[PDB]
C-alpha cells in the first residue's frame, strides 16, 4: 500500500534525499533533461509513450521536452517538501500516479527511472547509498500504480 | 505570441511577483486550497470541471483536492522561478496550457482565477498593484489558450 511504502522513508532516508536534492535540484533544467535523455537512451522501448514531445533525441533543443523535464523536477521538489507529513506526501503521490495510470504506465515500467536517477546522481558524486534512498521514494509512487 | 506576453513582464512586475510569492508560496497547502475553494465559491459553474476530485466542499479533508491544490502551487512556483528566462517560461507555460486545452478550458475561463488570486493576496495584505502583477502572469498563459 502507498502508506506502508511511505512508512519506509525513515530518518536516514529522508536525510539522504534532502542532502542529494540540494545538489540535483539546483539545476532543474539541466538535470531534468539529463534524466529524460538517459531514460530514452537506456530504455528505448519507453520512447513511444512520449509521442506528444516529438523528436526526443533533440534533447535540450526540443522545447516540449525541456518544458516536460523542468516540470518533472518540480514534481520531485513537491515530494521532497512533503517528507515531513506522510498524509500530504501520499495525496501528491496519488495525484501524479493518476497522470501515469491514464498513460497506462505500470509500476514495473515506472521503476525504469531508477537507472537514470542512479546515473545522474553518480555524475554528481553521489553513490549507491543515495541511489537506494531515491529508489525508496520511487517505490512510493509505484505502490500507487 | 506567448513569447511576446512573457517578454512584456517588466522588472517592477517581476519584483512584485517575487515579493508576494515569498509570502503566498510559503504555505502551499493552505493557500492552494484557499485558492481552489474561493474559485468554487465565486464561480460555482466551474465545479463540474473538477469531478475527478470528488466532493470539493469537503475542502482540506478531501485528499484529492488537497493533492491537486498543492501541485497547482508548484506550477506557480515553476513560473516564478522561470521569470528571468522568457524561453524557459514560455516552454513551461505551454506545457501547462496543454493540460487545460485538453479539458477545453478557454482563455476567458482560465482568467476566472484572477478573482481568487486577488482575494488570497488581499488576505496577506497585498493590494491591487500586486493583483495586477499576477493578472499579467496569468495573461501569459491566456496567450497560449
Ligand atoms: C521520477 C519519476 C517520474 C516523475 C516524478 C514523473 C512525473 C511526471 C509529470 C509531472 C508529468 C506531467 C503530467 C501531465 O501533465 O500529464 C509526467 C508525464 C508523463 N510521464 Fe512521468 N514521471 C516519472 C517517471 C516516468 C516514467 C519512468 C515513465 C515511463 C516509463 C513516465 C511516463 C510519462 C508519460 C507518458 C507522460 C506524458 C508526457 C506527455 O505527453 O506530456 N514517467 N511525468
Ligand atoms: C493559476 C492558474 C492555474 C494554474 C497554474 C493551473 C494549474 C493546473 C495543474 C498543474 C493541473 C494538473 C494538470 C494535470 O495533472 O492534468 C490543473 C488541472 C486542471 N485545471 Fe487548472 N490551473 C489554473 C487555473 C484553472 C482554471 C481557472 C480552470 C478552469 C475553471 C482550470 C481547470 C482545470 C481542470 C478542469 C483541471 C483538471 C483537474 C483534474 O481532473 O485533475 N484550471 N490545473
Amino acid at each position: 500500500s502507498v502508506y506502508d511504502a511511505a512508512a519506509q522513508l525513515t530518518a536516514d532516508v529522508k536525510k539522504d534525499l534532502r542532502d542529494s536534492w540540494k545538489v540535483i535540484g539546483s539545476d532543474k533544467k539541466g538535470n531534468g533533461v539529463a534524466l529524460m535523455t538517459t531514460l530514452f537512451a537506456d530504455n528505448q522501448e519507453t520512447i513511444g509513450y512520449f509521442k506528444r514531445l516529438g523528436d526526443v533525441s533533440q534533447g535540450m533543443a526540443n522545447d516540449k521536452l525541456r518544458g516536460h523535464s523542468i516540470t518533472l523536477m518540480y514534481a520531485l521538489q513537491n515530494f521532497i517538501d512533503q517528507l515531513d507529513n506522510p498524509d500530504d506526501l501520499v495525496c501528491v503521490v496519488e495525484k501524479y500516479a493518476v497522470n501515469h495510470i491514464t498513460r497506462k504506465i505500470s509500476a514495473a515500467e515506472f521503476g525504469k527511472i531508477n537507472g537514470p536517477i542512479k546515473k545522474v546522481l553518480a555524475s554528481k558524486n553521489f553513490g549507491d547509498k543515495y541511489a537506494n534512498a531515491w529508489a525508496k521514494l520511487v517505490a512510493v509512487v509505484q505502490a500507487a500504480l
